[PDB]
């Protein structure tokens, strides 16, 4: 029922969902001059050598890299965490054009998509369970500019066409997530949401400083997506991102300065 249209977009979440009002909604402006240098945050430990990826799959709001995530074999730890956050997918948001997309902001700049790498504290045993909790989640976040290529993303982008529509889904085994990385894993950190419902105020939220590149036809290629199921009348799969909510009372904490 929700998307991101006009007559269901973020604006009317709250309807379904209340939390959407909340004290810890995300995506936010990240203000790169309030935001505190914290000395204590400890580095980010991202282990992806033993990741399975299992599917990829249009879920009607983006697709998803699904990996399997019934073992420690891609693992977030370090930086603000305590314990142990396995990996369940990644999914994007974009735009319709380059100077939108990105969920964060950076000073009130937009980027033109957002990765999200999705991950859920092994202390509550499923993610069903780390959902409901303030400390359940890990979201690894990172922006894409378009410039150059990223080579490690061509191989998601090649088989978009097979899932064009909503709930289509294709074999997507052997994918590395590693190839996604930028170089520096500098961040910043605040305690936040899922972005989309149900909004649950559940994740530590880790958004790297820098950008990857990709190109113009990797995004076009998102761009391609559908929103709509098969055969229903055609709507681009773009401008899936959420605004900027209120910071209310939290800080932001740079791992960096
Ligand atoms: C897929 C989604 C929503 C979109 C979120 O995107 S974001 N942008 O916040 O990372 C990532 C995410 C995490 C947990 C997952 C939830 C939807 C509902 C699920 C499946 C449950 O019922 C239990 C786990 C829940
Ligand atoms: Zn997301």
């Amino acid at each position: 029922h929700w998307g991101y249209g006009k007559h269901n977009g973020p604006e009317h979440w709250h309807k379904d969902f209340p939390i959407a009002k909340g004290e810890r909604q995300s995506p936010v402006d990240i203000d790169t001059h309030t935001a505190k240098y914290d000395p204590s945050l400890k580095p980010l430990s991202v282990s992806y050598d033993q990741a399975t990826s299992l599917r990829i799959l249009n879920n009607g709001h983006s697709f998803q890299v699904t990996f399997d995530d019934s073992q420690d074999k891609a693992v977030l730890k370090g930086g603000p965490l305590d314990g142990t956050y396995r990996l369940l997918q990644f999914h994007f948001h974009w735009g319709s054009l380059d100077g939108q997309g990105s969920e964060h902001t950076v000073d009130k700049k937009k980027y033109a998509a957002e990765l999200h790498l999705v991950h859920w504290n092994t202390k509550y045993g499923d993610v069903g369970k780390a959902v409901q909790q303030p400390d359940g989640l890990a979201v690894l976040g990172i922006f894409l500019k378009v410039g150059s290529a990223k080579p490690g993303l061509q191989k998601v982008v090649d088989v978009l066409d097979s899932i064009k529509t909503e709930g289509k889904s294709a074999d997507f085994t052997n994918f590395d997530p590693r190839g996604l990385l930028p170089e520096s894993l500098d961040y910043w950190t605040y305690p936040g949401s899922l972005t989309t419902p149900p909004l649950a105020e559940c994740v530590t939220w880790i958004v790297l400083k820098e950008p990857i590149s990709v190109s113009s036809e990797q995004v076009l290629k998102f761009r391609k997506l559908n929103f709509n199921g098969e055969g229903e009348p055609e709507e681009l799969m773009v401008d899936n991102w959420r605004p900027a909510q209120p910071l209310k009372n939290r800080q932001i904490k740079a791992s960096f300065k």
